[PDB]
């Protein structure tokens, strides 16, 4: 079971105004994040972002949550997946709405004190292909 | 218990490296929704501020509600906000004094039904300051 109210689309998911809550309203807040532009004529499939994670223990398993959104919106839609030592841990996932944050999830089993990441693109296409990625989360 | 964040907050990038196929990879500020309550003159911001009746519970199990929240500009009083269930207290109240900074509001209550009253609480009724932002409500 989840209840997630971002209010994105200024969806409210049925929350309202309490007797003490006066003339509200929607605004864009900011969160930071990384843009993939995709410029013309460079090859964007493989490897986009790395990271060498440490402070992690052999034998436990480790749950990778990215919150990932395809921006634009026009020609080719991005594909990203999630990769450990090696390893494909996700699904390639299709980007499709512009501005729908979504989680893209995989999870890895360490075997030692670090583990090699990186969040992987399977559309080499610079026309469209254009998202965002604001949090990398890994929890053990 | 293990966590490793990346937010990108201030800029951090936390050890993430663009990989191979990250081309002109760069931070924007992505747009975040979000319910202001700037809480006017002469209104007494007290109370409830903020509903729902959330549907499709199960009688008996334990659910975790988490709403982030930050103040914003800073000046005058600080909001201080909890969350309540059923009518009941799930969470201590807390002062939201620095603004800007997001923070986590999390409680727990268990489902007398098929669904559960929730209601954000404010525990600051002045108008001079006492402005803040709620940009997710989740419960699980
Ligand atoms: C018409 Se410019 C072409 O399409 C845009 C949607 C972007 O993907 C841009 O990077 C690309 O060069
Ligand atoms: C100087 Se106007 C006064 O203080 C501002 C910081 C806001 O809290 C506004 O709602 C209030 O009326
Ligand atoms: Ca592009
Ligand atoms: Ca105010």
């Amino acid at each position: 079971f989840e209840d997630l109210t971002n209010f994105e689309r200024d969806n409210w998911n049925n929350w309202q105004a309490g007797p003490a809550g006066h003339d509200l309203y929607l605004v864009d807040a900011s969160t930071r994040a990384v843009e993939f532009i995709t410029r013309p004529n460079k090859n964007h499939a493989g490897e986009i972002l790395k990271k060498t994670l440490t402070g992690l223990t052999a034998g436990y398993e480790y749950t990778w949550t990215v919150k990932i959104a395809r921006i634009i919106g026009k020609y080719e839609a991005p594909k990203v997946s999630l990769r450990a030592d090696g390893k494909d841990i996700s699904a390639p996932l299709e980007l499709k709405q512009a501005n729908e944050w979504v989680t893209l999830s995989g999870k890895f089993k360490a075997t030692g004190s670090q583990a090699e990441l990186a969040v992987v693109s399977h559309v080499s296409a610079s026309m469209g292909n254009d998202f965002r990625i604001k949090e990398l989360k890994i929890k053990g």
